[PDB]
């Protein structure tokens, strides 16, 4: 009991991998963070009478979520962290690696509990992305892909969408996308405060 889900990586990322600058967001994507809560979100109808999604993210990753946001509502929130917080002790779950974090949840969210996971996201830290990335149960990466060289100081560590990873990663028709994340989503660039992105749906097989 252990091996059921799949992961989902969601990210928004330049085209030159940036994702973060100063423990913070290098853009503000008012729309772009709406997916993010949506997708992140997102249970079927029939299933959200008792089913929750889980968010699983790096500690410098919770640190940089405004406090008023913290946790993200309505998801079960995991930080990965080795000590053995101290997090400010406080009902926040806790753990030391990506599968002592799946541990805990399926003890913890089990046939019995009253609630019951559904889907489980890794959403960031670079270094939970690169242990996500590792992990032989992760096959899809939901990402916004931004067209600027936003100067970043912390990346992507896989280059997902280059040819030399091009026969292990896949990038999906849109209406897969939409299917996938039960919404119709925007094709094609968007553009909020000075750039274009868009959003992207990549999978590899197990
Ligand atoms: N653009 C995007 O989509 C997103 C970007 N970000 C950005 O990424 C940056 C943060 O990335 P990064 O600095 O690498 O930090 P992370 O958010 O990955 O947090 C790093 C810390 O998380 C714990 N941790 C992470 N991975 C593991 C692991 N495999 N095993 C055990 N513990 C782990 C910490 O342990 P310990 O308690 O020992 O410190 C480790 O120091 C920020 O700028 C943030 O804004 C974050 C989310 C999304
Ligand atoms: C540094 O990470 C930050 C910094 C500030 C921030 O502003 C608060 C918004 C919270 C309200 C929405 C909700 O309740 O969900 C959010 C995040 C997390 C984030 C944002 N975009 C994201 N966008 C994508 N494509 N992927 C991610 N993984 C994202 C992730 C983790």
């Amino acid at each position: 009991m252990n091996q059921q889900k799949s992961l989902t990586l969601i990210v928004a990322l330049t085209t030159s991998y940036g994702i973060g600058r100063s423990n913070s967001l290098p853009w503000k994507l008012k729309k772009e963070i709406s997916y993010f809560k949506r997708v992140t979100s997102f249970v079927p109808t029939f299933d959200s009478f008792e089913s929750m999604n889980v968010v699983l993210m790096g500690r410098k990753t919770w640190e940089s979520i405004p406090l008023q946001f913290r946790p993200l509502k309505g998801r079960i929130n995991v930080v990965i962290t080795r000590n053995e917080s101290l997090d400010l002790g406080n009902g926040i779950h806790s753990a030391k690696s990506l599968d002592h974090a799946l541990e805990l949840l399926y003890r913890t969210y089990g046939s019995e509990s009253s609630v019951q996971i559904n889907r489980i996201f890794v959403i960031g830290g670079a270094q939970l992305y690169k242990a996500a990335m590792d992990h032989p149960k992760l096959d899809r990466i939901m990402a916004t892909i931004i067209y600027k060289d936003i100067h970043c100081d912390v990346f992507f560590p896989l280059k997902f969408r280059d040819k030399e990873w091009s026969s292990v990663w896949k990038k999906e028709k849109h209406s897969d996308l939409e299917s996938w994340v039960g919404t119709k989503v925007p094709h094609g660039k968007i553009n909020e405060d000075g750039f274009d992105y868009e959003f992207e749906m990549w999978t590899r097989d197990l």
